[PDB]
């Protein structure tokens, strides 16, 4: 029971966040009815969250190595849990972001530290290639799990939905303790002077960014906050060459494939949220779903995903990350082929939808274990902090970057096809088939994205021996 | 004087195949004015033409080592340029469809001994490289002139667009006769048994392919055409077992890469004859640019394409065709990304279409030189002759194939945005307009089907050492 106990616990908090990032997401509107907090306020409780596991990712990178990695992944989601309920105990627009605050606080502490556990507490070889695939596996099956209890428990309240992650996270805090054991060495003092830095310049970057689209891109307090940060960005790299135990080791990222792995988790990401983004958006307004009934019908996703990462996993030993990469991109690219031609309103379920799912399902999941492994390859005991943060920051800040260029392509198409932009239930039937055609005309070009990504890819050249096989 | 007039002369057949193909393509509807042929008479004097230059080109590439490779090229062209006579002076449907049928047996003859002339003449090396390029060089520079020649001099009569062949071809009998040398050795016996198989199967397969959409799939008799091709074709590969000098040697194809370049060029060149005739068909009917001024307009594509064929001659002798193919390749995307999004109906010439053309054509010609130089790389002197007559079999074989399935997507996509299937000069501007949007999507599965064409490619590993470079 050690074994399954342990790769549960570790990726636990990809389950916790992945999770409640989706049933904040599907709740929002009937936060509006309750707390009458207008539309200026939609986007300031989902920011709020961004804000802090963000900005303070680079800081929870280096914090494991001074204060101990278990003890950081239990502080962190204990704070999480604790954060949830203050979320649905919330009475005003003070209240809740402030709650959204600290779960960010709370995430970013124990997001890093649950990545970096895999590689120290695994030893090179199947343990860590299976546990590589069991941190894989829960990142989707939360997201799925949000959809479905996100759109059961929301008709009743939507403080109830809040409420599900603490029996869900007491377990792993109870599973932390008892399934991982605390290892022994030495202390190392913190770069305080470089994360001061670190943490106000991205913190300043991600309120400039968000604060952009509301009050204006040359409103005058947004590039103010632009020049704070990217001030504090020349001082950070400054202070970083004479700092002992740097929060970014730049000398470790050299022309060596180490560029190309986190190049391609960059861009890779970007195609991964955004598919979901467009899909999700598409099942809910042009098929017309709603939460409960996508989510459900989204359960074969798991399944295959799930049957993919099990195989890649044993096929890694024998098999370079360059080849499984392309291997399963290439699964993928047939389900977005067939995906666009047989997708309208009104088709059935089984014969149209259903395949694409699985089959996509099977070649995402065989293409995410060799990436995972080959970025946390050859690095050390000492390094593992910060290349652990770094890999998770690149992953999700490539997300909004893709989907920016792709939804613009889908508002582009809507207009010369005939639409109109707003709301989708003021569209009559002809507004609403030129957005089906624009969503499936813009799923070609996720797959342009794709070959991009897999271009990169080509210069990996790690080979079977050392990221797994050992 | 000598190597300039020599690969001039070598390459003349492509320029020949290409510009009296689109010429007869161009001048076609005024030959229903004249000899009030009908309907069913307009597709016989294209798959006259057809039906013996893909019938008879495994004949011809055995027949230059029985008879001689620069006394075949001659006869070869001469029976073209006097079918081009004889053409232009029909006077009822059966003297324009011997004429073409004669034109195919000409063409058939000489235009697998102008790939394997490039291969013999010239030592592999530097002068080979710059060989190559010159001859893919005429291909395109054909098809262009084809446009403007026939869409020129057609206003006044299609009798004269036939005739300027004339001057072309007797050019090219005169250089090929001065500056190409005899060379001495041996005559071998020729598979007079496996010849009359070969034959007569592909003719058969080719007369059921063209009789079917006309007469119906189970008509009676195309099912009788397809039943001789398969007792051909099953009796040729019992009697090819144990022939002399086969026509096809199939032990040569085994698992080396050489299956894997033939198979890369099978279906690029199905992506670029797809690529040719919906981008024709969109210029003249969406934008309404004629024949004239499409060929005008057209000129940038051969100087882009110049360009890149030219650099590519240089980079060969350091890169494998490998990276070459693949980094090629990679600027074809971006021009038919770019010309996705911005082309529709009314866009204005200079930024909207020059930029894609021109990008695209520097694209294609640096992948089609790294292509040949492998497709006829370490095979001798007694085995060019049938190696050379399959790489222009399948080269244009995969032709129809790709075009059939993105016709395909092309007819779905109209009829779902509103629209009918028929001739264009009846729209009511509202099935024109989604008829433009069915072309802007269909593009895009062009570029799904190059990816597969660059799967393909990675399997090539041919060092620069083996291609070039001695
Ligand atoms: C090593 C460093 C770091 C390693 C650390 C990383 C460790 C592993 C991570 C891997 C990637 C992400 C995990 C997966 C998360 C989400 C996936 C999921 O399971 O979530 C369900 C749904 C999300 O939706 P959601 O966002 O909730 O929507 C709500 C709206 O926003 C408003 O309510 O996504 C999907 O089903 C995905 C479908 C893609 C399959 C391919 C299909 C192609 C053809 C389909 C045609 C249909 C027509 C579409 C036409 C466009
Ligand atoms: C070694 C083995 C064998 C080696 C032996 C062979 C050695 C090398 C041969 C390589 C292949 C063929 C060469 C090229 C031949 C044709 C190319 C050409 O020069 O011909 C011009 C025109 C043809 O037209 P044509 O067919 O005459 O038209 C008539 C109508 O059918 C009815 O009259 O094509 C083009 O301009 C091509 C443009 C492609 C550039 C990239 C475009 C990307 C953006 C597109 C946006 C536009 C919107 C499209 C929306 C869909
Ligand atoms: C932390 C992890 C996160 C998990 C996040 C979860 C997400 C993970 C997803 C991974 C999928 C990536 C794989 C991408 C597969 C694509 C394959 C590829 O990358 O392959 C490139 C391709 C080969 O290249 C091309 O584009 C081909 C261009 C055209 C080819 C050359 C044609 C030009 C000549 C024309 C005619 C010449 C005449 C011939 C006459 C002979
Ligand atoms: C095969 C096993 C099972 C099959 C089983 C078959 C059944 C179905 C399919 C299965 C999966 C397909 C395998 C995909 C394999 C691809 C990986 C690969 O085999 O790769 C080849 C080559 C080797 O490399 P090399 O190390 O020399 O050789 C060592 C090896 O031969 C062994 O040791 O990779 C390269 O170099 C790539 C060359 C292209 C140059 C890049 C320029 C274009 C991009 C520009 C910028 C990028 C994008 C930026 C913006 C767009």
């Amino acid at each position: 029971r050690s074994f399954i106990a342990a790769v549960i616990a570790i990726g636990g908090m990809q389950l916790l966040a992945t999770m409640d990032s989706t049933v904040a997401i599907v709740a929002l509107p009937k936060i509006q009815n309750e707390l009458s907090l207008s539309d200026a306020g939609r986007s300031w409780v989902i920011t709020a969250y961004v804000l802090t596991f963000g900005g303070l990712m680079l800081l929870g990178g280096r914090l494991g190595d001074t204060i101990g990695r278990k003890r950081t992944f239990i502080v962190g989601v204990a704070l999480f849990t604790i954060s949830s309920v203050l979320c649905a105990v919330a009475w005003d627009e003070a209240t809740l972001v402030i709650a959204r605050l600290s779960q960010g606080v709370g995430s970013a502490i124990a997001s890093p530290t649950g990545l970096a556990l895999v590689a120290t507490t695994f030893r090179k070889g199947p343990a860590r290639n299976a546990a590589t695939a069991v941190f894989a596996a829960m990142t989707a099956i939360g997201s799925v799990m949000g959809l479905v209890v996100g759109g059961a428990l929301t008709e009743v309240s939507w403080r109830w939905a809040f409420l599900v992650n603490v029996p869900i996270g007491l377990v792993m805090i109870y599973l932390a303790r008892t399934a991982l054991r605390e290892t022994n060495k030495e202390r190392m003092k913190l770069d305080a002077t470089g994360a001061i830095l670190a943490t106000l310049a991205c913190t300043a970057a991600v309120f400039a960014f968000s604060i952009g689209p509301e009050k204006g891109w040359m409103s005058g307090i947004t590039i103010g906050s632009g020049l704070v940060a990217l001030a504090a960005a020349v001082a950070f790299v400054i202070v970083e060459r004479t700092a002992e135990n740097p929060v970014v080791p730049f000398h470790l990222f050299r022309d060596r494939n180490r560029l190309v792995t986190f190049s391609a988790i960059l861009l890779a990401g970007g195609v991964m949220f955004s598919l979901t983004v467009c899909i999700g958006l598409y099942v809910q307004d042009i098929l017309g779903y709603s939460a409960l009934r996508a989510g459900v019908g989204f359960i074969p996703f798991v399944i295959a995903m799930g049957i993919g990462l099990g195989v890649s996993s044993q096929l890694v030993s024998r098999f370079s990350p360059r080849v499984l990469t392309i291997g399963g991109g290439y699964l993928l690219f047939g389900a977005m082929l067939y995906g666009s031609f047989f997708m309208h309103r009104g088709v059935p379920y089984f014969p149209n939808l259903v395949m694409p799912i699985v089959v996509g399902g099977i070649g995402i999941g065989m293409a995410v274990v060799p990436l995972t492994l080959s970025a946390i390859a050859g690095v050390g005991f000492d390094q593992i902090g910060p290349v652990s943060a770094i890999a998770l920051m690149l992953q999700s800040l490539g997300g909004p970057l893709v989907l920016a260029v792709i939804q613009a392509v889908i508002t582009s198409r809507t207009l010369y096809l005939g639409g109109t932009t707003g709301p989708v239930k003021f569209m009559n039937d002809v507004q609403l088939a030129a957005l089906d055609h624009a969503y499936t005309y813009g799923l070609l070009w996720v797959a342009g994205a794709a070959i991009i990504v897999g271009g990169m890819a080509l210069f990996i050249g790690y080979t079977p021996q050392q990221v797994a096989h050992a």
